[PDB]
């Protein structure tokens, strides 16, 4: 079912998180973390205290989808991440503790109705690294993602 899902989307905040690689995502869906450069570390701090879940939609460049989402359930605090050409390590080095909520990709092609008030109404796949996506749009989004039945909501909303 869907409902478990909604009431942890509920008065959410949404934010696009770009991933230069799929290995970096694919070892945050292994090890739960996840690690931004410092102005969107920063941005995701505050917003953390701001709000009762904090919603991560990752997609990795080039893909042409989503890969999934997940609930921050942790400010950063200071993994063998991949980085970009020039980008370093102490550009990652804040680490959040995240809660999958979906680990199943969707495409773009998928979200093509849907735009972001944030971003002068783009597509909401549009986007940088650590775009705020408004709560409306943000909910559709992530209620257009296959269900992940290997995924209990139970505990995501007891750390709520
Ligand atoms: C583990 N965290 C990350 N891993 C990877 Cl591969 N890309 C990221 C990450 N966070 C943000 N981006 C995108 C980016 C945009 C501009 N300059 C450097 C990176």
């Amino acid at each position: 079912g869907t409902s478990k899902l909604k009431y942890v989307l509920q008065d959410a905040r949404f934010f696009l998180i770009k991933s230069n690689n799929h290995e970096n995502v694919s070892l945050a869906k292994a090890k739960g973390v996840w690690s931004t450069l410092p102005v969107n570390e920063k941005k995701l701090n505050l917003a953390f205290r701001s709000a009762r879940s904090v919603i991560l939609i990752f997609s990795v460049r080039e893909s042409g989808k989503f890969q999934g989402f997940a609930r921050l359930s942790s400010e950063s605090h200071h993994i063998h991440w991949v980085l970009p050409a020039g980008m370093s390590a102490k550009m990652l080095g804040g680490v959040f503790k995240i809660d999958w909520i979906c680990r199943r990709e969707l495409p773009f092609t998928k979200s093509a109705h849907l735009t972001n008030p944030w971003n002068e109404h783009k597509p909401v796949k549009i986007g940088r690294d650590g775009q705020e996506i408004e709560l409306e749009c943000g909910t559709q989004l992530c209620l257009l993602f296959p269900p992940d039945e290997s995924i209990d909501l139970y505990q995501v909303i007891h750390k709520m």
